[PDB]
């Protein structure tokens, strides 16, 4: 099978190749990467030095852009990663996340997809988790949609749901040096993150795997 | 029943002021509008409201106005954010009801739409609470209608194309409005109808999870 | 004459609209504000002055206005609360942008925006020019720009919740040279700074 | 000697190492790259300690010097980019040299107009001596071409530009117009531009700000 991986944080960023490399094992890989109706650049760029080698395009635009260029530039693909994105997609931020949008991109064109995030890495120590992380998903009734988050050091693998907690809105007064005053304003989670959760399952040292819908509409409302 | 209005073009748009007139006819309304996840310094100044409102302008984005005025104006039952040419989101996400409201687009006619938002309005306030509506306008409705979120039409298209410079490039454009599904918010404003779609903020597919 | 007025905080400042009034006086104006080969949108919006949205950059803006409203003697940008009088200087016109570093009142300031034009239509074209004006303005002074402006030190600090950072903070305009924009500003003085685009230091070569 | 490197592409950034790399072959290096209050986290790398920084290019140098302490050269780049007439005045990396400047260093941007970074280190230490022979303290940006053949002393090119704007529409039916400035005259002898379009390395010395003096006498 054909893959296309992507990321959001860029052509140079080792998460990258990580996933890359990992998803070599699987199938022949292709490399899409950052550097209304838009226009796309792409330019074709090399794979790391002694790293093994993949067909690979910088991209001046999107995660999503990047999906869908790189289904048309190179062919035919079955499958579409994205990741090793580097910082965490857990819980709210899943829905609104570049990392998890080309993914849904991917998807939304036919095919199997999923992002891979790491809560901020050593991808020497990652390597055979991404192995069996993705022959997991590829047992999975297909075409799949999966939102996958890697804690440091990973000790086992759930199936997750998305950590749905509710915030406080926690406002200080301060001032800085030149007297100025201002609100310092950081919003905390009410309750610890619940079990089944894919913020609990990483918290654990658990990789986590939560299945995912294409939007965020209230069907039941 | 009080009410915190804010919105995405800051505290100069004519949008926001007919979106906080609106919601008067509905409460006790508050403003905090922008002046253009870690704990970050975000400044507040009183504003004069142009019907006169209690009005912050806030040096910060949409969320950060939600913060600032239950701060600023204590509690409200309701977080509104528009009308625009993260907000509801965050009022939601501390646990209060919230719609967001948008004329995607020449200008809209405020006072054309007054009715409209009025009528929005009414019909939001039947719902369970919480509610998170995202609510799209057309620039001369027609009608109302639930909605859901589209998403077929960014199973988009790749056109290749040259700039003048000769120099090649892709479009990536959206599917043609033509074609939108029927119960989605991008049918209806496409088809002159206010689109309102309530919202859940958990991605999960639990179908997929049992 | 012909006058393209545009901004930076977008087509709803009234900034922009003091500064658009305020250059009717001396020609007529075209607004075009933002609400290498690339595409940019702007649709026509509505003292009443011909006027396009431009859903791209100040720099753009200008592009656009110069191609929108035939030819144009001079680009200003602001009020303000590629900069765009920049663009305009580098296609061959002089230009100059207004901003005040409260709310401003635009009804005090109109007169200083008038006094300020008034000597800027004097100057041999092309021209670029800076103009920061004070809330409450009582002269106008030509000045050079406070480099020394940008050495703000860095003070350690810890948010609420103990986590570090730093503040990078400018430098207090207590500490203002003389004969700069930023001494100007504070001594109540609108600053009208000429500029040239040519960062290369002669004397080094 | 202590160094503080920097850049505008970020941490991960290939042309960032080359520079630091070259540098460690003069003092040590010390790394700052970005990604009101600034925060910072180390961040992994031969060795170089090195930190991520959430703002500015001028805020990282900022910052950079604030940790690594006394540092003698501050260096922005390599950046992938070109960095030549008009950019200079509006640049990251010529920012981030000039903030260092303005601490009272020396400083330097490197920058590629596009890169071999492997077939480029010969020339970026040749480059860094040539600029320690300056007399302290001094601000250049230099631009080096893919594939080099010489170096020379060079001012900013300054040249008109015009506004080529020409009205399309997308496979939509939605309007638009083509923006794209192009320049009149071409880069002038001993510019920036003139000499890295020739595969020369240039090296612009530069001053600390655009007011225009011959205008005040």
């Amino acid at each position: 099978m054909r893959i296309l991986v992507t990321n959001d944080d860029g052509i140079y960023s080792p998460g990258l190749w990580a996933l890359a490399e990992a998803a070599s094992q699987f199938g022949e890989v292709f490399v899409a990467a950052p550097d209304i109706a838009h226009p796309v650049r792409a330019y074709p760029h090399p794979s790391p030095l002694h790293a093994p080698h993949f067909p690979a395009y910088r991209v001046r635009g999107t995660p999503a852009d990047c999906v869908a260029l790189g289904l048309h530039l190179f062919g035919p693909v079955d499958l579409v990663l994205s990741g090793v994105n580097l910082g965490s997609n857990l819980g709210h931020e899943i829905w609104h996340s570049g990392t998890v949008a080309a993914a849904k991109q991917g998807y939304l064109f036919g095919l199997s997809a999923a992002a891979f995030s790491v809560p901020l890495p050593d991808f020497a120590g990652l390597r055979p988790w991404l192995l069996r992380t993705l022959e997991t998903l590829l047992r999975l009734e297909r075409p799949f949609l999966v939102n996958v988050n890697l804690p440091l050091r990973p000790k086992g693998f759930l199936w997750t749901r998305q950590s749905v907690r509710a915030y406080e809105g926690v406002v200080i007064p301060g001032e800085d040096p030149m007297g100025r005053p201002f609100y310092w304003f950081a919003p905390r989670p009410l309750k610890e993150a619940e079990e089944g959760t894919d913020r609990w399952a990483v918290a654990q040292g658990f990789v986590s795997a939560t299945p995912l819908r294409l939007d965020l509409t209230d069907e039941t409302r």
